[PDB]
């Protein structure tokens, strides 16, 4: 390491702090507790392959993260005094919380996917890995321990990964930009900070403000977890292909441009800040370079549009109405696309059913608050940036009359006609309890 270490590396899941590897494989596995008995067994056998945040900055080559919901810890026989201590959003669940996340129209947990909004996943597990070998040992693991115990159900698996150069379901490099946390160990890359206090992102730690946010109880439950909003979404590629082309003439003809100022990075990860108008991919995948910038040169969004999505996502020095403080409105992000590589030159409707997109697994002490505040402030709206009703290009809810706004010299260009082109398949407020925690839930009794 390379900074002071002030947490409980040790006890907190390595999900917390391990970047999602490069190439990346893996699983998501939803399961229900058919019985109170099967789910602390499930724990139980598997505490030993759930891997902790020591030394979270070397090569590990597979992890396995555990996270639990409201009706999982309920199922398991978590107090009733334990249960009231957490969030009432976490109890309320993702679905009970649409309005508040405006997870409304095509999004509307009416037609979410099963299981997804119904109570009935209590448990999701995630395999991450850097190689297939590592992945598939971690799997057979996993699945075996899950065969092997009475009283628990495997209601979904879904593999992801093994994308062509790690690129999401629309073809862009992700998984760049995250918070940096004072005493993970790790000075921040340059542009990543600066380092946000430990208990916006791990309980039992002070935040921002000093203190620690409100945890579960008892200590041994709520100190070293975090919460996650797990979401699943299915990407449009056939649309958003459709609507690059259709549009291009706003950026001279080229298709890619237009595709950087939507996210606010090109495919390859170069920033529009550090790339203004041609691709640089050797910068894009420089982790020490491709996040060096804050927008205090560009306060107009020539480069980086106000409104594209990094941008409304972490508006880093922009200027915003409302001095707002964007550390505590910060989301740490593991993304797993999934699906049939994205294809840049499929533009049929049928493409658009192609099963590809992307989970995210957000990780914060307060993930709850701050995936709604995100949805409903800043991806759903454009007040704080002065543009109005227009939405996030990427995951806002769109109809054709929405515009996103594309500062150019010497007049401005309004883009609109857009779908919505990541669309909510379901989701889940989770739990992600430190190893002891987990211990503690396998033993109730
Ligand atoms: C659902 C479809 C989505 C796609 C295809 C997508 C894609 C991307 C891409 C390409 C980046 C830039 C590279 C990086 O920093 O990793 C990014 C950054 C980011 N996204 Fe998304 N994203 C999606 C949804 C979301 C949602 C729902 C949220 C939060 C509620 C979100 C929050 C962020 C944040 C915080 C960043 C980093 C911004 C920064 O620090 O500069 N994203 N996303
Ligand atoms: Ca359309
Ligand atoms: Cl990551
Ligand atoms: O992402
Ligand atoms: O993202």
């Amino acid at each position: 390491h390379n900074d002071k270490i002030d947490l409980d590396l040790d006890d907190i899941q390595a999900t917390v702090l391990r970047e999602r590897p490069e190439p990346y494989y893996g699983t998501h596995a939803m399961v229900r507790f058919d019985t109170a008995e099967g789910g602390r067994e499930l724990l139980k056998r598997l505490l030993p392959h759930i891997a902790s945040a020591e030394k979270w900055w070397d090569v590990k080559y597979a992890w396995t993260a555990a996270a639990i919901s409201y009706e999982g810890l309920k199922k398991l026989g978590v107090p009733q005094d334990s249960l009231d201590s957490f969030p009432e959003s976490f109890k309320v669940g993702m679905a009970g919380r649409a309005e508040h996340l405006f997870d409304v129209g095509e999004n509307d947990p009416k037609h979410w996917e099963k299981p997804f909004g119904t109570g009935q996943v209590h448990l999701a597990l995630t395999i991450f890995a850097e190689n297939e070998e590592n992945w598939q040992k971690a799997l057979v693991i996993a699945e075996h321990e899950l065969g092997a115990t009475k009283g628990v159900t495997l209601l979904m698996r879904e593999d992801f990964g093994a994308q062509p150069d790690s690129r999401n379901s629309l073809g862009y490099k992700d998984g760049i930009s995250n918070p940096a946390i004072e005493g993970s160990g790790i000075k921040p890359f340059p542009g990543q900070g600066p380092a946000i206090k430990p208990g916006e992102f791990v309980l039992g730690y002070p935040g921002e403000a000093g203190v620690p946010l409100g945890m579960p109880k008892p200590e041994v439950l709520g100190k070293n977890g975090t919460f996650v909003a797990l979401r699943k979404y299915h990407t449009n590629a056939g649309s958003f292909n459709r609507y690059l082309k259709e549009n291009a003439e706003y950026t001279g003809g080229d298709a890619e441009l237009l595709a950087a100022k939507l996210v606010g990075r090109w495919r390859s990860g170069a920033p529009l800040t550090l790339a203004p108008k041609e691709d640089d991919p050797e910068l894009g995948h420089d982790p020490n370079r491709n996040n060096d910038f804050t927008y205090k040169n560009d306060p107009e969004g020539l480069e980086v549009p106000l409104g594209s999505h990094i941008r409304r996502m972490n508006p880093r020095d922009t200027k915003l109405e409302l001095l707002t403080d964007v550390n505590i409105h910060r989301i740490i992000r593991r993304a797993t696309a999934y699906g049939p590589a994205y294809d840049p030159k499929a533009d049929s409707l049928a493409e658009d059913k192609v099963e590809r997109g992307l989970y995210f697994i957000f990780i914060s002490a307060k993930a709850m608050d701050t995936t709604e505040f995100l949805q409903k402030e800043w991806i759903n709206k454009a007040n704080f940036i002065g543009q109005g009703s227009e939405r996030d290009p990427i995951v806002g809810l769109q109809d054709e009359d929405l515009t996103f706004t594309l500062p150019k010299e010497p007049v401005r260009q309004r883009l609109r006609g857009m779908d919505t082109f990541n669309v909510l398949r379901g989701g889940e407020y989770l739990f992600m309890p430190s190893l002891s925690a987990l211990k503690w839930l396998s033993e109730l009794k």
